[PDB]
């Protein structure tokens, strides 16, 4: 069912990085990793909690649709992309903590807490409200992050079929006429090890390929490999050109 | 409102073709053509019919969802990409007729010529072979007029289920990257003179929707690259897209 392909290590050593990419092929049933152990180790979400916090809010009508533009609340910060106002599209696409941390206080640790169980989400721990899946309690596995996505991927998560479709629209990051990638980033710097997330999926003609891979990130410079590296090995196992 | 910009002539010049772009700026509540006559003039929709196929189709549970697996009825056709199994992504990704001339049938005239009404699609004419009519029939859509109708399923404003919409919109998906979303359709119409290309959808931008509708000559099916990249030469020239 789950396999080592040690192989994989050569991408990640050829950019003189550690981590681990988990692929799972939903046809076959098979997951496949270059790290077993690392697959299993939780880290702190990230950017990537933005999946589950969007589907919380959208389904409790904190946000009406993914047209609704949120205000920015004028105060410049170091990410020129989030001065200025956005909709749950723009939102996921730069990763907009502000937008995010305003959804959570309106969401009310009560219900976030309810929500995280219902969806089995890494470690169900938020231990913070407005910034626990920055620096707070919460973890979650490369193989829980899969877990999480083929639930929304199926639309089985404990929301509306309408909130996953939009969420799912909001993680649109590539497409043309050999994939589509819907995906989320994550760069988790609070706490030690600095790392980089890339989780969502690759949609085939016939067959989903759903991946979480997550790297040590020391410095922002290595940013680039999170989609770098996913790709390299998706190039190897012959899922993308 | 309306600006004719007769500088995008040099686009289907440039490739010996005749034919219209139509953008409408969604902000602006502005539209732009080469050709404000073309742009009203109506052709056989041809595979651009699969949007509103899609939809009536969805809105009736003649489609489940989009992951609905439609069998090769086992009949060997001139489209490689045809003689497989499809699903209502695929089924639009590769434009697959039979698979849409089967959701016709089940459909049936009567429910949807209710559909094109109330769409207010085209000339609202499904007149000829239930099966065939987009093809071959009496359907008659102008460029303006799939703008129309591509604003009213943006918007989920079609008198069919939020839903319905959501999954035609999904897929319709034809590229995207980091500076833009294209959704769209394309058609080819060669039974009934004169021979056309069509390219249908929008550009989604940050903080903008660029809507299109674009048709230009076919004679041969040489030309047929030119429907995405007079589009998308237009698209560069404006600086919607870099
Ligand atoms: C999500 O991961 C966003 N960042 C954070 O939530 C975050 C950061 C951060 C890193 C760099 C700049 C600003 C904030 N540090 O800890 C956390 C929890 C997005 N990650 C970055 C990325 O490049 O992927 C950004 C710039 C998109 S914000
Ligand atoms: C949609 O328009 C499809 N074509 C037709 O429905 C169609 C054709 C046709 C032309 C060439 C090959 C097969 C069918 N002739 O009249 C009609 C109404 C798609 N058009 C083609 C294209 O290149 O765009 C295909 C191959 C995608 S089928
Ligand atoms: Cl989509």
């Amino acid at each position: 069912e789950w396999q080592e392909n040690k192989s994989w290590n050569a991408h990640f050593t050829e950019h003189k990085s550690q981590g681990v990419v988990v692929l799972w092929n939903e046809n076959k049933q098979q997951g496949f990793t270059n790290n077993l152990k690392r697959a299993n180790q939780a880290f702190l979400p990230a950017s990537t909690f933005k999946i589950p916090n969007s589907l919380i809010a959208l389904d409790l009508g904190v946000v009406k649709d993914e047209h609704q533009v949120f205000k920015w609340d004028g105060q410049t910060r170091d990410i020129a992309t989030w001065n200025r106002d956005h909709n749950l599209i723009t939102a996921m696409k730069y990763s907009v903590v502000p937008v995010y941390q305003e959804f959570a206080r309106q969401i009310g640790e009560a219900r976030m807490s309810k929500m995280l169980h219902a969806f089995d989400y890494g470690n169900e721990d938020i231990s913070g409200v407005d910034s626990f899946w920055l620096d707070g309690g919460i973890r979650i596995s490369a193989t829980e992050q899969i877990s999480f996505l083929r639930k929304l991927y199926h639309n089985k998560l404990h929301v509306s079929e309408r909130s996953q479709r939009i969420v799912k629209q909001a993680m649109l990051t590539e497409a043309n006429g050999d994939y589509i990638i819907r995906a989320k980033t994550g760069y988790s710097t609070r706490i030690e090890p600095k790392i980089g997330w890339w989780v969502g999926w690759v949609e085939l003609d016939d067959n989903v390929w759903f991946f979480a891979m997550n790297m040590d990130m020391p410095t922002s410079d290595g940013l680039g490999l999170r989609q770098a590296i996913t790709k390299e090995v998706l190039k190897q196992e012959k899922i993308i050109p």
